[PDB]
């Protein structure tokens, strides 16, 4: 609190705090008023400690204690043999006695100077004896600098002496050259024998190739100094690697029995069947088929590889520990590799078992940056925050022809998108989301959707023959994450089937709804008919900025009006504003009579899945109980952070960290208004974590009565206003708002009875008063007044809900509430001091406050009229008669606002301790509470078997570990049995639990909704070589990535034998000749209607868009880099290996001929239209004939480059020597200089910067303008 | 152990020998390294939702201010934006920040206590001043007007 400019604190126990005090981890103080203390320093106890100017928290600082400077801690205690900032960013440094040291000095091995008063001099010149030292800006440290003297710069070292006949640099990094007469050169010099380049200003030029005697000249990237660039820098001469070995350790065969493999092709941890074994290390003995050996015991992709293994097996006491390299020996190492082999055998027989081995390899594979993710290119922006970057399966049939999809995959066909004219834009789809993305632009995967819809909607017809056990609609996940046909085809089926679109009934019978968080898929869904209900999230977000949101400053309830709906806010007038720039709250409110065509929807304040799965994270982050979102966690884990949440959520002081604030407050809006279908969250009724129902939460008796009041009370047209009139407040103005139902037929404030004569309204309608100011007082001459209506003139109303400051109260009678009645107009008028009468007679006193607690951030208050009857039901019956002709299917009515869908699940749930607290058994046994509580409709959870700790590579998900049926193996395992017959239930129970729980839910009168999740499906145990390229979420390549159509081993196969396999696609023959325009209708996204000629028994990557990235590495599958082909074995006619393991001879290295130089890959085969690097890091490029590339004298050196490999393609600057110069400047034959990056390629048409802060520009045709 | 290279670059690596990659704390500072092992410094950096500003040649997470459109923004230590406080930058000035994120500017009077915030937006200490038509000094300590 702060009173008259300063922070006090008051205790939980309500007492004002004075003294030192740690609050929440942070160490203050108050003086005797209770004032806290900022920016100053305070005596307690023997300690001496500073507080900060901002926070008021104790930090280190200096003061002038008496006379003399001394340093302080924290904890206050004087610092001895240390440094220590100031209050204004000053440094001194404190010796053996607390006393600052002066002059210069010695530090650490750093030299430093301080002026007279102790301070330390940062980023200046300094005259400490005759000599001159720059001291550097943050360390301080003693360094070499350049100044202007006079006109021409000079140099001064680090000793404080100027420089003559030398090099010397400055703090930029800049270095220059210096002669006897201290004068810095410039241009071309030769010193002590070597030519360094200095341009213009002087700086000394370091890897830049330009033409300089008249003849090329390279300036080393090291000290500047010119080399000739003439001398080949390879160190490896062809050389033949057969030996007495080599028909030893090649294959046996050539194929699958003799090759471990994925589609034919190898992998860096394959095993094969060498020929003959070196037994023990002894005697070579013909193999047996068990007799299998790593690959990279006997071959490597390349000598760095092989250095590596080399170096690794050492280390595991394989042999004489090495340092090898790349550039070792050719020989060298393949000897060494030999002793290894040697080593292995015998360690093979000692142990009498080859599993060490494969951890060994294992091990050592993932070592490798091309068989690990560091060629992943993982990322986290966008949805790849979830499990690290995404990769597109290509159709590409010479290589992967399994894989191909033909011509489907049509990625990001989102709603706004369904035909792909925005693909070039940000509003194409975000097709990639979570695991395998399943392609839903593909005909026969359309069918197969369908086949499981079918089976969902069927269920307990299908599996227990109970037609009372079937699920009546469904939940779309993600539906901007998949392509929109998925609506068409589920809308149609229930049109089919159902007759959805003959009668309001029909259609209420199988309510669905859709997760479409896109703001413009209302509009879109409307158009299409409203085969199933767009969300309203203006409304969820409002709720969010206005109530829901932080703790203090917050959007005012005027936004909920979007008076900006009628033209000029004209609240007087109303005259609606036929074009806007499609913006504000879907429906509006603030005098909705019905008569306006609106678009059916649901709407919430949470969900499982909207402000629950973030802060309970944020929560166990905030206690250390995991570091990052998407750390893995166990369930105690999660248990122990759930008893911080709670802790947060049910805090007295009001105050919420993780938990949102007002919601009570948003359910009683929420309940309230007309035009949509509200739903509740199982989580704001119970606790989100821990068993199901095992415990009710502190807004639990509120919700509920407002649930109950919603079948008794709301009916009507609606009104909503509030004493505001924008972002700003006036004077009297409160910002509370106001909103009123009517009673049944009653539309409007100043209708005064029914058309029909009915008088069902007189008990009828709700009077809601909300505020989001805790701190919120009256003006004695403030009134706030419901308008109840012109039909409830002089009627009584009582309270069902009022707030106070130690929470809410909650009556659930007539007679146990305070009344008040209404005017003439109907009017209930309050003041800032109410005095209430109870129908008893009793009197009750009540303030228009602004509370704070646990319940509330804020004013409610809600009102009914007394009289109501004990089985009075407001709600409206869907009339079987065709009352549109306009196509659709839901319609925005009293009849669908009578629903209220239950969404009953948390993500977040303990596993059942035991079957009988299993959800769906108690589901069973609770089903009464709910048809009390008015809820038509029941959203459960996902019923899939949850791929659980299962993770074949790559980031695991929540909803993997945590089991919450989101994240499934088997989209038709519901919870069956075991083959051997025992229980295997999900986190929710068996099936029989589930086929329970929906009858019961139909024999009291309410709906099962099915989640219908086709995007994506987890841990398939099948592997396949894809052609894949990385993408983000949007399915577009990175802009920066060499990853692109290469081979990748997925996990993209089902089991074959699973659920998948016995249900896939049987459903469909009896549908299409039961209902043939199913299967005839056109798609919009294809143009073609789905197929069902072909069934899925089992998943494979050829159906599939995608996965997140797997972490094996863009070259996990092998490949020769001088011809850039793949290995495989599959067909023996097109059989492709490194030439050593069909014992014929490869020869390897760099070697020379008359027309140019050559290189041989450690496979054997001859560069083409590659680049490659030798042992000592550079790089080549080898034209199409099979020469290295390199300049000639009076030619440019500028080279086009178009290669097998497209990411590649640019132009680069080869030597003479055939070196590709990277990360520097090139001048071409013309004088003009050029810029080549990290990997060769010239840059154009862009600033770049230096390391020592130079800034070069190049132009569109690649120049340096400068 | 802390290790710079030639260039000048700094890695950390632990008790194995292998270098530290992605947010740490070391001897109690927050520090960033990119996917190499390097250490950044001097610089803006975003891991997680968060974007944290790291010193030139500590590299430990400071407080900063950026410029976002044509309007200067407050970054904390912790990678969160500013809003409804007092923030500094680098160069060592202390700006103030409102609900909406945007730099206040000119006589602020907030939490009942009065500051004087120069054309800039710095928070000016140690300042005498007529200010509100009568004598008014801001504080060396906190900048807050004392008459
Ligand atoms: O223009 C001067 C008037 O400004 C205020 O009036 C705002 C309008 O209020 C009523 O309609 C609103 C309707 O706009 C919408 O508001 C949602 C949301 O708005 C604010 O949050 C925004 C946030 O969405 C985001 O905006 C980004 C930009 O989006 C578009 O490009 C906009 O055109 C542009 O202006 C936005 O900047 O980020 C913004 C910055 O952080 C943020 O401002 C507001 O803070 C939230 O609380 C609010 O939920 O839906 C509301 C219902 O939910 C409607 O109530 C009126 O009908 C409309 O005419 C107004 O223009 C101000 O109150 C008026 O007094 C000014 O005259
Ligand atoms: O931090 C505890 C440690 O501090 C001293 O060690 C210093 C070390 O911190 C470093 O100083 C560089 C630089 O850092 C601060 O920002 C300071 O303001 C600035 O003046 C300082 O120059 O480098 C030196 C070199 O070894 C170290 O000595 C103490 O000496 C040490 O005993 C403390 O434990």
């Amino acid at each position: 609190e702060n009173h008259n400019g300063y922070f006090v604190y008051i205790d939980a126990s309500g007492k004002q705090v004075t003294g030192l005090q740690n609050i929440d981890g942070n160490l203050q103080y108050f003086d005797d008023n209770g004032y806290q203390v900022k920016g100053s320093f305070r005596d307690v106890n023997g300690k001496h400690i500073y507080f900060d100017s901002v926070t008021g928290k104790a930090s280190s600082n200096v003061d002038i204690v008496n006379g003399k400077a001394q340093g302080y801690d924290a904890q206050g205690n004087q610092l001895k043999k240390s440094y220590v900032a100031d209050s204004s960013g000053q440094t001194y440094y404190f010796d053996g006695n607390g006393q600052p040291l002066i002059g210069l000095q010695t530090i650490d091995g750093n030299l430093q100077y301080f002026n007279q008063q102790g301070v330390q001099i940062k980023g200046g010149f300094q005259d400490v004896n005759n000599k001159r030292i720059y001291f550097a800006p943050n360390t301080g440290n003693a360094v070499a600098n350049t100044e202007i003297i006079n006109g021409k710069l000079q140099g001064r070292d680090a000793n404080g002496n100027q420089v003559k006949n030398a090099f010397s640099k400055d703090v930029a990094g800049n270095t220059f050259y210096f002669d006897a007469n201290g004068v810095m050169l410039t241009g071309l010099q030769t010193i002590s024998g070597k030519t360094y380049y200095l341009d213009e200003q002087g700086h000394l030029r370091k890897n830049y190739a330009g033409t300089f005697n008249n003849q090329f000249m390279y300036f080393d990237a090291d000290t500047g100094a010119g080399k000739t660039a003439i001398e080949y820098q390879f160190d490896q001469g062809l050389v033949s690697q057969s030996n007495e070995n080599t028909p030893h350790n090649a294959a046996k065969s050539y194929d699958k029995s003799s090759f471990e493999n994925v589609d034919g092709y190898l992998t860096a941890d394959t095993w094969y069947r060498p020929t003959d074994i070196l037994k023990n290390g002894d005697t070579w003995t013909a193999s047996t088929e068990t007799d299998m050996r790593p690959l990279l015991m006997t071959w490597w992709p390349d000598k760095q590889t092989q250095a590596n293994y080399l170096n690794f097996m050492s280390s595991k006491g394989l042999g004489i520990t090495t340092t090898y390299t790349a550039a070792t020996s050719q020989k060298t190492l393949n000897d060494a590799a030999f002793v290894i082999q040697t080593a292995i055998e015998q360690q093979i027989s000692l142990k009498k078992s080859t599993e060490w081995l494969r951890d060994a390899i294992d091990s050592f594979v993932k070592t490798q940056a091309n068989w690990n993710k560091q060629t992943e290119d993982e990322a986290f922006d966008g949805l790849q925050w979830l499990q690290g970057g995404f990769l597109a399966y290509q159709d590409d049939s010479h290589r992967t022809p399994n894989t191909d999809s033909g011509n489907n995959r049509k990625l990001g066909r989102q709603p706004i998108n369904i035909d792909g004219s925005k693909d070039t834009t940000d509003g194409k789809g975000s097709e990639f989301l979570l695991a395998n993305d399943i392609d839903n632009s593909n005909p026969i995967v359309q069918a197969e959707q369908l086949n499981w819809l079918h089976y969902l909607m069927n269920f307990g017809s299908i599996t227990g023959n109970n037609d009372n056990a079937n699920f009546d609609g469904i939940r779309v996940d993600a539906v901007d994450n998949v392509d929109a046909d998925l609506l068409k085809i589920a809308g149609d089926y229930f049109k089919a089937l159902y007759g959805t679109d003959k009668s309001d009934a029909n259609a209420n019978k199988h309510l669905s709804i859709l997760e479409d968080w896109n703001g413009k898929d209302p509009q879109y869904v409307n158009q299409q008919g409203n085969a199933q209900l767009t969300m309203d999230y203006t409304v969820t977000s409002q709720f969010g900025n206005s109530l829901t949101h932080g703790a203090n400053n917050r959007s005012n309830m005027w936004y909920f009006l979007d008076t900006g709906y009628y033209l000029n806010g004209d609240l007087n007038k109303k005259i609606v504003d036929k074009n806007r720039p499609n913006s504000g709250t879907l429906v509006n409110r603030i005098a909705n009579s019905g008569d306006t065509k609106v678009i059916p929807n649901y709407s919430f304040v949470r969900a499982h899945d909207y402000d629950a799965q973030d802060p309970i994270r944020k929560a166990m982050i905030d206690h250390g109980i995991i570091k990052n979102m998407q750390d893995t966690f166990t369930f105690d884990q999660l248990a122990q952070g759930m008893e911080f949440y709670y802790k947060d959520q049910e805090n007295p002081s009001g105050f919420k960290k993780y938990n949102d604030y007002n919601l009570p407050s948003a359910y009683a809006m929420l309940l309230t208004n007309k035009d949509t279908v509200p739903r509740v969250y199982y989580g704001d009724m119970y606790l989100e974590g821990g068993q199901y129902m095992e415990k009710g939460t502190i807004y639990n008796p509120v919700i509920s009565a407002l649930l109950k009041a919603r079948i008794k009370y709301v009916s009507g047209g609606q009104t909503m206003a509030t004493d505001s009139s924008g972002k700003d407040l006036k004077d009297g103005e409160t910002d509370l708002l106001t909103s009123v139902r009517f009673g049944k037929g009653i539309m409007t404030s100043d209708q005064t009875t029914t058309q029909d004569n009915s008088q069902d309204y007189k008990n009828q309608g709700i009077g809601v008063i909300v505020g989001n100011n805790p701190d919120l007082k009256l003006n004695n001459d403030k009134t706030i007044t419901l308008h109840m209506g012109k039909a409830h003139k002089n009627q009584l109303y009582r309270a069902l809900v009022l707030s106070n400051d130690s929470g809410i109260d909650v009556y659930d009678s007539d007679d146990k509430a305070p009344t008040l009645r209404t005017n003439d107009n109907g009017d209930l008028i309050f003041h800032k001091t109410n005095t209430f009468v109870k129908q008893d007679g009793t009197i009750i006193n009540y303030e228009m406050k602004g509370s704070l607690n646990a319940l509330i951030s804020g004013y409610l208050g809600v009102w009914v009229p007394v009289g109501a009857s004990d089985s009075q039901d407001a709600r409206t019956v869907a009339t079987e008669s065709s009352s549109s002709n306009d196509g659709s299917v839901f319609h925005s009515n009293a009849a669908l606002d009578s629903n209220v869908i239950y969404e009953g699940f948390s993500n977040f749930q303990a596993m059942p301790t035991s079957p009988e607290q299993s959800t769906n058994v108690v589901i069973a046994t609770k089903a009464n509470l709910f048809k009390e509580l008015g809820i038509t409709s029941f959203e459960l959870a996902p019923q899939y078997r949850s791929s659980g700790d299962t993770n074949y590579g790559g980031m695991s998900f929540l909803d993997s570990f945590l089991n919450n049926g989101y994240a499934f193996t088997d989209r038709y395992d519901l919870g069956f049995n075991k083959a051997d017959g025992n229980p295997n239930p999900t986190k929710y129970g068996t099936d029989q639990d589930l086929r329970n729980a929906i009858e019961a839910l139909h024999k009291n009168g309410m709906q099962a909704i099915a989640d219908w999740v086709p995007d994506q499906i987890y841990a398939l145990p099948g592997k396949e070589v894809v052609t894949a390229t990385r993408v983000d979420e949007r399915g577009n390549q990175l802009k920066d990535t060499d990853f692109v159509n290469l081979l990748y081993v997925a996990n993209t196969k089902s089991s074959g034998v699973d659920y998948q396999a016995k249900y896939g696609g049987e459903f469909l023959d009896k549908l299409r000749e039961e209902y043939p325009s199913l299967f005839k209708q056109n798609q919009v996204s294809t143009g073609q209607p789905i197929d069902a000629s072909t069934k899925i028994k089992q998943w494979s990557a050829k159906y599939m868009n995608g996965t997140n990235i797997l972490h094996r590495g863009a070259y996990y599958v092998l490949k020769d880099w001088a011809t850039n082909q793949y290995f495989n074995i599959a067909k023996t006619n097109e059989v492709f290996l490194p030439l050593q393991l069909q014992n014929k001879d490869a020869q390897t290295g760099f070697i020379s001929d008359a027309s140019g130089v050559k290189y041989y890959s450690i496979s054997g085969y001859q560069a083409k239209d590659t680049f490659i690097e030798d042992g000592n890091g550079n790089w080549y490029y080898f034209d199409k004939d099979g020469y290295m590339v390199r300049s000639q004298q009076g030619e440019n050196p500028i080279r086009t480059v178009e290669t097998s490999v497209n990411t590649r393609n640019g132009n680069y600057y080869f030597m003479p020597n055939g070196v590709e110069l990277r990360k520097g400047f090139g001048t071409d034959n013309s004088g003009n200089v050029y810029y080549f990056d990290d990997q060769g390629k010239m840059v154009r048409d862009k600033y770049i910067n230096d390391d020592a802060n130079n800034f070069y520009h190049l132009n569109v045709d690649g120049t340096m303008s400068r």
